This record gives C-alpha cells, structure tokens and sequence, in this order.
C-alpha cells in the first residue's frame, strides 16, 4: 500500500489531508515539524511528501532542500502545499481543491515502476 507523508502544523488542514487520502486506501505518516519529516522519511520511507510550505518553525522549501541532498530521499516526489518547482513535483493552493489534490497526488504516487 502507498504511504504518504504529510507534513502539517495545523491540526483541521492535517486531518483534511489524511481522511481524504485515507479515503483512497492510502496509509499516512504524519508530522507538524519539518525536521521530524527528515527523520520520519528515512525511518519509514513514504512513497511520497505533502509539506506545507508555511510552517510555523521552518520553510518548507529548506525541508525540500535537504530531502533532495539525501541519496535515499531524493527520489521521494514532494507536493507543496502553499497559501517551489524548491525541488517540488507539484503544487496545491489552500483553499484546496479536493479533485485537484487527489489528482496531483495520485499522478505521482500511481505510475508504473
């Protein structure tokens, strides 16, 4: 099953987030700080990151930096969600667009390996 990381300090947003990808049959990852997604990640290696840019700590753009520098991180597709092409596969505007989310994400996480 595909797991995603989704990396959101606010708590309505992060739930949003889940119950819609759990929805799809997906299993999450969930943190709110940027750090704590690096460490995650390498722990658990998600087929894909959904980061908040705005982060209350740090920028997500930074976080996305230091992902790319990571040789086993790299490959990880991130979608950033702002209120970044960064090294971000994509982008998703809050308010979101339910479809749009799901389609985003899905391209990235559903290809043939």
């Amino acid at each position: 099953t595909k797991k995603v990381l989704i990396v959101e300090d606010n708590e309505l947003n992060m739930k949003l987030f889940h119950d819609l990808l759990e929805a799809q049959g997906y299993e999450t990852l969930q943190t709110r700080e940027g750090l704590s997604a690096l460490s995650i990640a390498r722990e658990n290696k998600p087929d894909l990151i959904l980061m908040d840019i705005q982060l209350p700590e740090i920028s997500g753009l930074e976080v996305t930096k230091w992902l790319k520098e990571d040789d086993d991180l790299a490959h990880i597709p991130v979608v950033a969600v702002t209120a970044i092409r960064g090294g971000c596969e994509a982008y998703i505007s809050k308010p979101i667009s339910v479809v749009h989310f799901l389609e985003t994400i899905k391209r990235l996480l559903e290809r043939q390996p």
